[PDB]
């Protein structure tokens, strides 16, 4: 049985080949998601196809109907057999699918045009001048709507009643509107998102502060799924093996660019 | 039924009170095991017993008997319900027991008496005048013998064979052994350990380098036990509500004494 995999393009998780369209199957992808998930599936045995979510999220659950998206929900009705993508393991998620140990540490972190005058999350909180948000249908926005510390709840408060609207769509959203913006937008986002934008061109970002929370991203599956087993056991063994470092410096830092 | 919990005298983790002769049961410890405990019995809904593993060892396999001692062995034999300590997430350990998602992230570094001209890992490869070691019985020392990394290899040669040992027993005579080598010990321990440390008189180690991997604690179960879903559940909870965070600022920075 071919194993189903979702994922999602996400620089440098999974991103498109340059010469993808004269290629075929799983060899039109690259990138840390694709390697890894080569790796899981020769250790695991078996064989499988990457298709990429067709909602382009990660999943939230809709409050009206209840009804999961994005990768989640792909997992929960049965449309895809294993997710490998930056999946946040969350509280809610594990509720209605099974994640493996992380392969990827993280944390929430703040992302300004170099030279805004913000060095905390204490510092957003207490002034208006510099806009900020997150990404819709994530961990981040769930992370902020929930939270009972004062600093972030009182940052929940200014972002869901901002207007504009201070959420995006996409990654890619949140950095252009950082660039854009002339310091007056501050971007609250994954460490590692974080990391890696500081390091491209035009080189004009950087993460500031320490991380807001502590977390990792996991390889995810259907609930009671015989997957599951194994897929844990190959990423602590990749882990053990120092893969995951190695593609981490393949990925982020090997070709930096600032 | 009260739950038993298997745990080990660690500081900051689990450490006896200044009066305990005076205090019965549970109420004898203190420490952020100690308060991780109450608040996983809290929301699991359970009543438990706090019992210090008998040979004072985290877990290893004797390799001829292929018996498993300390917290490991408590678990795997039958003794102990729930382990709650500082106990790393190996692939040997998952094979026989189960983990919830990590509580702590954590590496492998190294701690040397202010002073010791050592930056790295390969600066300590690299030299012989400085000894160096580990704890013996834990993953710190397992993954020095199962490295293919050719500096953590190269290490490894030098280590198991040097003499006299220099291996140690415990965490505190590793320290010990630092503060009194004259600068001519090093220890490799991991980095909350060493971060403790750190903050505590007589102030003369620190920590020096980055990690050499990145890893986790976690609380664990007899494998296959009910109590496994709520425990991981629980975790994810406490980490969500910054819980895990404050606990680790109440017994780590809160009072450090440098
Ligand atoms: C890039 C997308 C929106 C994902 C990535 N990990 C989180 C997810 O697993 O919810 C999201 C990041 C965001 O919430 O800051
Ligand atoms: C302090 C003890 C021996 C433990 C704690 N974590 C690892 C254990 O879970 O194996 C050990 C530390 C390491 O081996 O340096
Ligand atoms: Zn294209
Ligand atoms: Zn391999
Ligand atoms: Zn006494
Ligand atoms: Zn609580």
């Amino acid at each position: 049985k071919t194993v189903v995999v979702t994922t999602i393009l996400e620089s440098p998780y999974v991103m498109m080949k340059k010469n993808h369209e004269m290629l075929e199957g799983n060899e039109r992808y690259e990138g840390y998601c694709v390697d890894l998930a080569a790796e899981i599936a020769k250790h695991c045995g078996f064989k499988y196809k990457l298709t990429i979510v067709g909602d382009g999220k990660y999943g939230c659950r809709d409050a009206d109907t209840k009804i999961w998206n994005g990768m989640v929900g792909e997992l929960v009705y049965g449309k895809a057999d294993i997710a490998i993508a930056p999946l946040t393991i969350t509280l809610v998620r594990e509720e209605v699918i099974d994640f493996s140990k992380p392969f990827m540490s993280l944390g929430i972190s703040i992302m300004i045009k170099k030279g805004t005058p913000i060095e905390s999350a204490e510092d957003l909180s207490k002034q208006t001048e510099i806009a900020y948000g997150t990404l819709d249908c994530g961990s981040t926005k769930e992370f902020f709507r929930r939270s009972k510390i004062a600093v972030f709840d009182k940052m929940w408060t200014y972002m869901r009643s901002a207007e504009p609207s201070v959420f995006v769509r996409t990654t890619a959203e949140g950095v252009a509107r950082v660039r854009k913006s002339k310091g007056k937008y501050a971007y609250l986002l994954e460490s590692t998102m974080n990391e890696y934008i500081e390091q491209r061109k035009p080189c004009d970002t950087m993460k500031v502060g320490g991380n807001l929370d502590s977390k990792g991203y996991g390889i995810a599956t259907p609930k009671g799924s015989s997957l599951g087993n194994a897929v844990n056991l190959a990423v602590l063994k990749l882990n053990e093996q120092g893969l995951l470092d190695k593609l981490k410096n393949k990925w982020w830092y090997d070709k930096g660019e600032c």
